[PDB]
């Protein structure tokens, strides 16, 4: 019993964190096999950030301009290339601690663990979700760039995020490990803002099924709803539309608890209307949206 | 910016997790140097748990009755002894991945990271606090026994908790690594319950300082309070007493934000007496008490391990 916001064990990723320095700029890199991946803005000064021409800034760099440190050992850069917004630094040593891994691009609503790092050294691990507005509500200070997001389902680390920037509202933006940003963001100090964020409806429903599995039923009601009526109501509370895909994904949880997906949608509608009236659901006074249907099945 | 419930990186502990099997019971063990530590109830059947005589159950076991698996390698048990509620299995191989470590007993209010394991394999990591009633609000299923709690101070892992049991309210009880239970719990299947819990006041204050550091100031006010008046209000709302030690520990956070500790106490008093009025603090409608002052400083300064 119990339901916690749980991150994947970070050991497999800790053994990949390195420090990357280019001139006065220092950030984190992910060392997998003989390549170190890091945000391309490591080649920029603060002045370069307004309108950087990365191709032009990079052509002026040689391999020895990049200093890569793995623990107390300096790795030798023997090649460099740019792929979208990530810089790939070929090194002369393959990481002996390279786990079984893949690069995966996630969709909004997906969760992942973040291993926050500074100077190539891991500081902490926490659980995140890719928000519908493509930002993540992280905990990142200056120097955290290059920290990564991942999932570890069955011994294989799936890297899904690399941290690049903090937006004005204190939320965070980054790329997949191929260097493509999540969201309409760019690695430029231009006016950028997070779009209006919404609640990940399918995740709130998953969490309500987690609460039922753990013995709580106070929020259930005798009502059901159509999918369209639910969406009309939910959008008024800034909730993401629930699609037929989401209803299908919640099938296993619906079968386990005996509560049909549209019956749980009716409880959610009522919770949005009434609030909790001094009660809690899994130790929370707010509806939690950073647990996916998959995370619920994994934990419960 | 941002403030998350953050655990310590678990890699140093993952390299110590092993599976321990005694008869039909399988649980987790912590392999440090040539010893595997695990709950002593691994030698019990469900019937034994009703009224176990651990010394008597253990004397009937030989080394080969304990099967210890580290990954896909079977370790050979060459000795066994009991220390309080922890079984120590001497093995013929020292763990090459043994980090610099210590065994520490924590106080209620102190937080730690739990690496939840099943069959000697780490499944997840989360942060939690030792409640004032000595339970932890963990997330553990059958098979999680032997999972450990820890903190990291520089490059040293301080093991502070080993999982043993779940109480009827779904909360958890365990021991330090010397096998001493936190709380008035016993490793026996008998009527046991968590006592009435209280809120960790110093931790709520630390979290309120974290909210101020992150730009959330709506709860600040012009008022201050005495420590004694604050403690009368704390007692009324099932909050732990705030001591002068707690006030001292919050000094650095008070200096950084410019809000005196007793000035933050007046915010907390107002929050307890009036609620949040539809507002949230760091994305929470409840006052969070599972971040110590040290946790707040560490996360807001970027301390690494
Ligand atoms: O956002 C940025 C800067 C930036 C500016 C524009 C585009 C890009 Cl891709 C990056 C570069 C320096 C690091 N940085 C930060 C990244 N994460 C957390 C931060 C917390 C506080 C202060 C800066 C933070
Ligand atoms: O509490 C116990 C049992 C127990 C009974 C009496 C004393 C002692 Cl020390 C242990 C033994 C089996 C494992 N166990 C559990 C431990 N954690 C989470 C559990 C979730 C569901 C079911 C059992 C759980
Ligand atoms: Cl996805
Ligand atoms: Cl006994
Ligand atoms: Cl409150």
């Amino acid at each position: 019993s119990g339901f916690r916001k749980m991150a994947f064990p970070s050991g497999k990723v800790e053994g990949c964190m390195v420090q990357v320095t280019c001139g006065t700029t220092t950030l984190n890199g992910l060392w997998l096999d003989d390549v170190v991946y890091c945000p391309r803005h490591v080649i920029c000064t603060s002045e370069d950030m307004l309108n950087p021409n990365y191709e032009d800034l990079l052509i002026r760099k040689s391999n020895h301009n990049f200093l890569v440190q793995a623990g107390n050992v300096q790795l030798r850069v023997i090649g460099h290339s740019m792929q979208n917004c990530v810089l790939k630094l070929k090194v002369d040593t393959a990481n002996p601690k390279t786990p079984k891994y893949k690069f995966v691009r996630i969709q909004p609503g997906q969760t992942f663990s973040v291993l926050a790092c500074y100077n190539g050294s891991p500081s902490g691990v926490y659980q995140c979700a890719m928000r519908p507005n493509f930002t993540i509500k992280g905990s990142f200070l200056n120097g955290s760039c290059g920290s990564v997001g991942f999932n570890i389902d069955y011994d294989c680390v799936s890297f899904c995020y690399m941290h690049h920037m903090e937006l004005p509202t204190g939320v965070h933006a980054g790329t997949d490990l191929e260097g493509n940003f999540y969201g309409p963001f760019v690695d430029r100090q231009t006016a950028q803002a997070a779009g209006t964020d919404t609640t990940i409806t399918v995740n709130v429903l998953a969490w309500l099924y987690a609460a039922v599995i753990n013995g709580d039923r106070w929020f259930l009601n005798r009502f059901t709803t159509t999918l369209n009526d639910f969406n009309l109501v939910a959008m008024k509370y800034n909730y993401e539309p629930l699609t037929q895909d989401h209803v299908d994904i919640l099938g296993p949880l619906s079968a386990q608890t005996g509560i049909a997906v549209l019956d749980m949608c009716a409880s959610l509608k009522e919770l949005l209307q009434n609030g909790m009236n001094g009660r809690t659901i899994l130790g929370s006074a707010l509806l939690e949206d950073e647990f996916t249907p998959f995370d619920v099945v994994r934990q419960c």
